[PDB]
């Protein structure tokens, strides 16, 4: 009907909270940076990202597929390789903070992908 989605956010929700957020010292990307303790990130990175705007993304029912939220969780990663360098321990950790996502987004491939169906069936049916 229409939880399709509320349960598809509900699903990812949990992704972030029990599976990215319990990566061992991912302390950092929890909170946006505040820009009066780094001098420069805010205008180096152009779109900052981090895992409680996106859970108050996912509570909007932004993410309609894995594709435009895979966007918003890789760019994190991006952003401390565009910062601190791929070798540094910030960007390690944020390397598996998105390789823990990965497994688990396909370890609920299947029951995933039939959510996507249904919520976009939903808003084609709802042009035509
Ligand atoms: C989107 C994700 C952005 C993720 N991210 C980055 O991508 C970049 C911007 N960083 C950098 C900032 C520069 O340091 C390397 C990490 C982040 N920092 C922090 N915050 C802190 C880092 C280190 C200390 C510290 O060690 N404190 C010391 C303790 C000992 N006493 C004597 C001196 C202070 C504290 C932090 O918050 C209070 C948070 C996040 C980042």
């Amino acid at each position: 009907m229409d939880d399709d989605q509320v349960a598809f956010s509900f699903i990812l929700d949990n992704i972030v909270t029990q599976k990215m957020m319990a990566v061992p010292d991912s302390w950092p990307f929890h909170h946006p940076v505040n820009k009066k303790f780094v001098p420069d990130y805010y205008k180096v990175i152009v779109n900052p990202m981090d895992l409680e705007t996106i859970r108050k993304n996912i509570s909007k029912h932004k993410y309609q597929s894995r594709e435009s939220f895979l966007d918003d969780v890789n760019l994190i990663l991006a952003n401390s390789v565009k910062y601190n360098g791929p070798e540094s321990q910030y960007t390690k950790t944020a390397q598996e903070i998105v390789n823990v996502c990965y497994q688990t987004l396909t370890e609920y491939d299947e029951h995933l992908t039939q959510l996507e169906k249904d919520i976009c069936t939903a808003k084609e049916a709802a042009l035509e």
